[PDB]
């Protein structure tokens, strides 16, 4: 019972967290077998980060521009080339410690944990959601730069998002690990801001199933409702546009619970226009949308309550 | 930059966890050295729990009736015993992963991170708190028994909490490493309750002095209140009486923002009252009371392990 903002054990990517140097910047790098992997702009000066052209600043780098360190033990870089936002580092070792993996490009609504990392040292781990608008509502201090988000299955890590920037708003920006930045956001000083965003409407039903599973069921109600019925209300309230495709994912949740959806549709149509006058749904009072209906599959029991 | 409640990196604990079985029993072992460290009640079945004689119990039981499996590698055991509520199981093999560590008793209201573990693999990775009654809201399900919590300092991981029940509610009971309980459970079956909850004062105030740290101070105000003035009032909202050693407690915080600890009790007074009228303190609509002032200080400076 139970149910927490869990991240995944943080371990096989602590192994792979290096600190890289170029001038005057440092952030962190990860390092997989022969290769670093860091953010591009750790070559920036100062007046650099205003209109930087990337290939100009990086021709004019040898290999031993970089200093990689693992530790306090530096990493010799035997050759470096740009993908996109990222810097790919050969280095004259390999990283034994690399974990089986793989490099995925999430969607927004996803989620995924964070391993806060500075100097190339862990600081924390947390589990976030990648907001509709690309940006993610982390914890980043100045040198996070490099951190990477990541999600575990069974023994496979598959690394999804490298810490690039804060805008204005103080929520974060980044790239996949092929260096393409998630959101139409760019690696200089600009008047970037964070786009519009919406709650996930396919999380806040699957932990209103969470909820049922755990045995609680205070919301429901005697009523159903069509698809547009609902998103006619819920676009009322902020929430991003239900799909046949989203209700058809919360099937195996609504089999547990033996809850249609469109019944739990119902449900969250009465929360959003009546409120919660007071209660919680497991602890909460507002309603969550940063858990995946696989997510939720992943923590909670097989067996609902009942 | 943003607050969040993050756990501390996992991985020095996870190279730790095995898999320890007894019969049809199976649930998490730490494995620190040459010794593995488990819930004494893997010796039991579904109906061993309704009335324990784990001392009886044990002594039907040698070292081969002890299967432990670190990865894909069985860890032969050469002894046991039990100590209160845990088993301590010799292998043959310490622990090439062991990480400088200690054993330490939490007290009520302070934060540790759990790996929630099954058959000996790490699941996942979560922050919580143990509250004033002794449980902590985690989340498990079966086979999670043998779960740890802990800290990190620097470089030593503080071992503080292992799990081994459920109570009704929802809740979680278990002991230090040292197999004693917290609070006055037992590992058996009986009808043990979790007691009334209070909200953690000196964490919920420790939060709010983050929220200053980092720019968010609209509830700040120029008024003061005596200790006891506060308690009255917080107790109305079930929170947990505030002492002078909390206060000093806060002191690092207090020093850091200028911001004297009855000051801030005074706008938390205000808080409580008068609710926050739709504004939002770090990103909450409501009072978070799972930061220790400990916690923050982390968060707030970039402390890293």
């Amino acid at each position: 019972s139970g149910f927490r903002k869990m991240a995944f054990p943080s371990g096989k990517v602590e192994g792979c967290m290096v600190q890289v140097t170029c001038g005057t910047t440092t952030l962190n790098g990860l390092w997989l077998d022969d290769t670093v992997y860091c953010p591009r702009h750790v070559i920036c000066t100062a007046e650099d980060m205003l209109n930087p052209n990337y290939e100009d600043l990086l021709i004019r780098k040898s290999n031993h521009s970089f200093l990689v360190q693992a530790g306090n033990v530096q990493l010799r870089v035997i050759g470096h080339s740009m993908q996109n936002c990222l810097l790919r580092l050969k280095v004259d070792t390999s990283n034994p410690k690399t974990p089986k993996y793989k490099f995925v490009r999430i969607q927004p609504g996803q989620t995924f944990s964070v391993l806060a990392c500075y100097n190339g040292s862990p600081s924390g781990v947390y589990q976030c959601a990648m907001r509709p608008n690309h940006t993610i509502k982390g914890s980043f201090l100045n040198g996070s730069c490099g951190s990477v988000g990541f999600n575990i299955d069974y023994d496979c890590v598959s690394f999804c998002y490298m810490h690039h920037m804060e805008l204005p708003t103080g929520v974060h920006a980044g790239t996949d690990l092929e260096g393409k930045f998630y959101g139409p956001f760019v690696d200089r000083q600009t008047a970037q801001a964070a786009g519009t965003d919406t709650t996930i409407t396919l999380n806040v039903l699957a932990w209103l199933y969470a909820a049922v599973i755990n045995g609680d069921r205070w919301f429901l109600n005697r009523f159903t409702t069509t698809l547009n019925d609902f998103n006619l209300v819920a676009m009322k309230y902020n929430y991003e546009p239900l799909t046949q495709d989203h209700v058809d994912i919360l099937g195996p949740l609504s089999a547990q619970t033996g809850i249609a959806v469109l019944d739990m549709c119902a449900a969250l149509k009465e929360l959003l226009q009546n409120g919660m006058n007071g209660r919680t749904i497991l602890g909460s009072t507002i309603l969550e949308d940063e858990f995946t209906p696989f997510d939720v599959v992943r923590q909670c029991s097989g067996v609902t309550f009942q």
